């Protein structure tokens, strides 16, 4: 038995982001997963410097035909996140179409990656004529998508000031296209106090007995006072793995998943403290590889709150 | 307490070879590896077609300035394979030489990818061109050398007919630079049976010691594509680990390649079936389902100390 995921994301040499924040974790897991490299780069761009290139639309599709060509275009799962061009996006729809005439039966987990909010208000790092895209082609495609409140309020439209708002965007999300939404990290309050992030996570299924029911979740997650670059792509990979073990458990598949990053964060921090005192992005890189037990079987940390 | 290791060689979007073959079962062994991938093709050029895009000079010496730029250019090994582009091989032996400047105790493990023989005739599947730039510029650098026999004459200019031929071989190859050199298969005779291939190791290590062995590996009924990638990466994984002990190390990494492709031919026949011939998919290396057997390989093969 395989469970083949076709990963379309970037590619750094040093570092962990795209495609280097997902391929080991899920190689650690028992996944078969092939990683096709939207871009090649020195390092991440949160760095003072970085060079490199890009993968354009066409080679994409050439890359896709060789696979075609052997028949080897039938996976399990399609990921994808940070996409910087509005070709390469319409290109990556298109090879999704036909996986999943393949087999129908293909999961397509989908992080709409757009931009992210600092300290109140967001902005975009991707070309803004990516979101018509991301509303009328991609999202619609998507069976799973993780996007952070900054994407799921530029998705829905709509702007997010509590846990009831964030419920409301969540069913708009839902309606366009995924039964199963996530929401990465928000500014929403926590009775905890104010140093917590939230997730929210929301999915809709049928049950054996073939009623559709939705289950509701929520994760107050205390704030690591640094900046992280590659954990958008981990969670969502992480979330492709264990909703893929427990489907009909939302609250274990969120749970283990946001157990995972915080012993990665955990393990991170510490060393990035002892090498540095304020570190730099490079001490801040994740450590990937020292954390293959906590991939594997991740003590579970923090229990979500049923919505 | 962090090895970096920096890895030049091909990635392939379905399968394992290159830094594919490398790659995870270094990181499961606990390595920073970084990984600059020569070439992004849909797969390896064993199946009926292939597609992709390459790397060149220019654009590895880019990503290379990237990595200068922030001060990221230290690392404890590299490690390259298979390059069919003599630019870029000059390139990637100017990059080499500079991160050995940079840190003197640099391991350099170069797999010299030249060709292989068949049914007894070597035939090389890189441009002529390269030969003299493996000679005079990359060997002479290298710490670990990975050659298969094919290689390991070219490289020295002799052919190879007995044990003591190859060894003499790989003497020549010591005097070239490199201090580690291990033939990764060769069609000398074994006493166990026609059906096996030898593996012959020569490490040179304040006494100048000189450590040799020789291992008889039993072959198996296909052809595989990865696997000496894999013999290159496992091979400075264990070197890394039990450093003065090329006995423990060569036991280890022909024993994790013994585990992941009798894993690899029993899923083969059940997707073939009884009586026929896997197809080099069905023939990709069962590498992520060999986890166990890269962080800890049961030893089934003893090396002979010569
Ligand atoms: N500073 C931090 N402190 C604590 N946990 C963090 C921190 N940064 C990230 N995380 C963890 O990373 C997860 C996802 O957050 P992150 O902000 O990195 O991505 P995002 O903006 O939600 O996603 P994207 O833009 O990739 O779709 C959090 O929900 C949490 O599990
Ligand atoms: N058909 C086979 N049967 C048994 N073991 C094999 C077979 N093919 C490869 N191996 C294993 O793979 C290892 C390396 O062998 P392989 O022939 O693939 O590379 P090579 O020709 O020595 O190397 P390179 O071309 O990368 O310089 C062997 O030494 C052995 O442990
Ligand atoms: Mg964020
Ligand atoms: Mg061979
Ligand atoms: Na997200
Ligand atoms: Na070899």
């Amino acid at each position: 038995e395989e469970c083949r995921v076709l990963s379309i994301q970037s590619h750094v040499i040093r570092g962990y982001v795209g495609n280097r924040a997902a391929t080991f974790p899920l190689q650690v897991l028992g996944f078969e997963i092939d990683a096709v490299n939207s871009v090649q780069f020195s390092n991440h761009t949160g760095y003072a410097h970085w060079k490199g290139q890009v993968l354009n639309s066409d080679e994409l599709q050439e890359l896709y035909e060789g696979l075609r060509l052997n028949n080897m275009n039938k996976y399990d799962y399609v990921l994808t996140g940070y996409t910087r061009d509005k070709s390469f996006l319409a290109m990556v729809v298109d090879i999704v179409q036909e996986l999943k005439q393949q087999n129908p039966r293909l999961v397509y987990v989908c992080d709409p990656v757009l931009g992210d909010k600092w300290d109140g208000e967001g902005s975009m790092y991707v070309p803004e004529d990516l979101l018509p895209v991301y509303k009328e082609k991609v999202v619609p495609l998507a069976d799973i998508i993780t996007p952070n409140q900054f994407e799921a309020e530029l998705l829905s439209g709509r702007k997010i000031h509590s846990q009831e708002e964030a419920l409301r965007v969540m069913d708009m999300l839902h309606s366009m296209g995924p039964d199963t939404v996530v929401i990465t990290s928000s500014d929403l309050p926590s009775p905890q106090g104010s140093n917590y992030l939230i997730v929210l996570g929301s999915q809709r299924r049928r049950n054996p007995a073939g009623s559709v029911v939705m289950e509701r979740i929520r994760m107050d997650i205390r704030k690591v006072d640094a900046v992280f670059v590659g954990t958008g792509d981990l969670f969502a990979a992480m979330l492709l793995a264990w909703t893929h073990k427990h489907p009909n458990n939302l609250k274990v598949a969120c749970e283990k998943t946001v157990s995972t990053l915080h012993h990665v964060l955990q393990r991170t921090i510490q060393c990035a403290k002892a090498q540095a005192v304020r570190p730099s992005p490079m001490q801040l890189e994740l450590r990937m590889v020292q954390s293959k037990r906590d991939i594997e079987d991740p003590e579970i940390v923090v229990q979500a709150t049923v919505l």
